[PDB]
């Protein structure tokens, strides 16, 4: 009656599997296997509260922290590198795995806690960001920012209605 | 009987005049109007269930049926004609009128728009599969990343099925 | 345990200040930083009072704004920024709706109702155009659009 529970190990798998051997591509295609690995994550995580599989949450809580140094990463050395339009997509999938690392954490305020950092982080990153497009004078990447900038601060009020 | 019940009549009509239109004209507008469609449908679902209208739900429940097959129909030609991208992009409006008759089987009762919701899954998980392994194997790991994150799309159709 | 508060003023004091710097500037632009702007505006759905009341004016402010630059690019024969224009009205119509119910009030939801009642009548208007003058792929978009206020529209029955 589970055909399910085959395929979510199946997706997984194949998402590690990728996860590695995109690892030493392009980090564009990095951000997109993390991209798909948030969203997978999500629907592990609403597949193991309908379950009474809490074995379910500590793998997705371990994919979605792994995810999450994946994107910080790669968000630290796009910085580096110059390209703000690569950091800033980094820092969109690093408070994404936040975002479902803090719905992980409903049902351990460490995770929560863990979350919150995440969360914290980013928001530090993204201001460094839009504070220095703002003396570029590049409105326009000010709005991709700014755009970001909204998407942490949504998701950090939900820490607080978490509680 | 509302003022909204008229908006939703005019929009269906619009839709299904457009449908066939694009039909002859180039896949990908006809991709386009049907994503709208099992869009339209899904808001279409929550107005008959709030408002008690079953006869809306078997109206709705058909055209997210009929976006379903004419999905197929276009995700099986464009992989016969080479490309996986349309047909990837046609699988996820399957999935998605697929997961929208899932959840009015689910709602109404209907075993068997359950199933049918079901084949329709394992038909677009059928498809991915094959393009997993064609795109595996000509290199392009673009290709695996739309399959897998449609793959992913279709565990949520499944999940739904599932909690029925 | 107030510590979004600064994070919550900061966006709000962010986008206010790029909104009004930006809006002489290009209509794509004004376009997009609307966009950011309603986006914003939903981060007051939080009720803690007195910035509630502020941001649901920011809301009506980005609201006009919109409708401007649809009746400009109409006017300038450009119907792609209209319904992109039209579409963050909408958006903004769906926003303003939402923070009506939290404080009841009744003018709000049904202003936030024309809004999207007007919306339906430009993007009809624009639909029959795009039909009439051959461009299928804008009756798409003008359809695309035209659901959206539906489903705004469908939401604001829900709430009376």
């Amino acid at each position: 009656e589970e055909e399910l529970k085959k395929l979510l190990e199946e997706n997984i798998k194949l998402i590690e599997e990728l996860l590695e051997e995109v690892k030493h591509n392009d980090p564009e295609l990095l951000l997109s296997v993390l991209e798909v690995l948030v969203r997978s994550v999500h629907v592990i995580a609403e597949v193991a509260r309908e379950q009474g599989n809490e074995e379910l949450l500590e793998r997705a809580a371990r994919l979605a922290e792994e995810a999450a140094y994946q994107a910080e990463e790669v968000a630290r050395e796009a910085r580096k590198r110059g390209n703000l339009e690569l950091a800033l997509k980094a820092l969109q999938i690093l408070v994404n795995a936040a975002y479902v690392l803090a719905e992980i954490a409903r049902d351990n305020e460490e995770l929560l806690q863990k979350a919150h950092e995440l969360a914290r982080e980013a928001l530090r990153q993204v201001k460094e960001i839009l504070e220095q497009a703002r003396k570029e004078g590049n409105l326009e990447l000010v709005i991709i920012a700014l755009r970001l900038h909204t998407e942490i601060m949504r998701v950090l009020v939900e820490i607080w209605r978490h509680r």
